[PDB]
DNA sequence: ATTCTTGTTTTCATATCCTAAAATTAAAGGGAAAATAAACAATACATAACAAAACATATAAAAACCACCTCACTAGCGCCCCCTGCTGGCCTCTGTGGGCACTGCAA
């Protein structure tokens, strides 16, 4: 949580090297990134959640995610994993996903996908001298595509699980600012758009905040 | 009457021209691997602008240095008794020199 971004990024790289050894032995593949299933990376997500819980020096993981951005690029785009570890009760036999842990994971997702859309660091870490390379912009575009197609699917039953949670709805409705809407015209998923519209209508008529 | 030169058509002849079948050869068409070039994007280098640090000047601020004044000390030479001891006449009291009257003795 240093104000100076290079110090924070170095600390986050150290943290990623240290506290992530569930199935990655910091060695070769075929057991390190993913074991071909929808399960190994769950525990990495788990001590991300626990680290955000214990880090009481911040109500938001914005600085933490920004520090852990470039070191864990492949891990932070695997949104489907903690998506099943948030909604549909995975086959790992773990405990119930705690409400405080649910809010922590949702805040982590807010941070990760907003840094996925816009690459500029937050205020205090800001520079203003940013130039976009071709690789940067193509990663941004296909990142936008994959998050759009993933989360037009996930947000309906996300809301259906968390309709009454005011702060979780407020956190979850910042991502649609970063959705390319013509993909809906190409993806033909306006029906899921309308389902989410009815769902957020239910939230609006159920919430007065 | 018989013999001899000269000019002009006839017909083989020998080079040439034309004709067509082979062959053939170069053009030319297409498949494909190099391949230079070019369009775009990234990195590094150089230039310009802004802000701050460093250098130089002025000024005055104690502050140091030098010279003059002043209040003493240090020499200096009379100045003035003052006391003490020798010296050179001075004078008068003893004392040195002498004239002479006087006496005791024994003629």
């Amino acid at each position: 949580y240093s104000a100076h971004r290079p110090v924070a990024v170095a600390a986050g790289e150290f943290l990623h090297k240290k506290l992530f050894s569930r199935h990655d032995p910091q060695a070769e593949e075929a057991l390190a990134k993913r074991r071909g299933r929808n399960s190994p990376n769950g525990n990495l997500i788990r001590m991300l959640v626990l680290f955000f819980l214990e880090s009481e020096l911040h109500e938001h993981a914005a600085y933490l995610v920004d520090s852990l951005w470039e070191s864990s690029q492949e891990l932070l785009k695997d949104w489907e994993c903690m998506t099943e570890l948030l909604l549909e009760e995975p086959v790992q036999g773990e405990e119930a996903m705690s409400d405080r842990q649910e809010s922590a994971l949702i805040e982590l997702m807010v941070c990760t996908i907003r840094q996925a859309a816009e690459a500029h660091p937050p205020v205090g870490r800001g520079t203003g001298k940013r130039v976009l390379t071709a690789k940067e912009r193509k990663t941004q575009i296909d990142d936008r595509n994959k998050l759009t197609e993933h989360f037009i699917i996930t947000l309906p039953m996300l809301l259906s699980k968390y309709s009454a949670d005011a702060e979780k709805v407020a956190n979850l409705l910042q991502i649609p600012q970063y959705f390319d809407l013509e993909i809906y015209s190409t993806g033909r998923m306006e029906k899921h758009l309308d389902a989410l519209l009815k769902q957020i209508k239910f939230v609006v008529e159920k919430h007065v905040e």
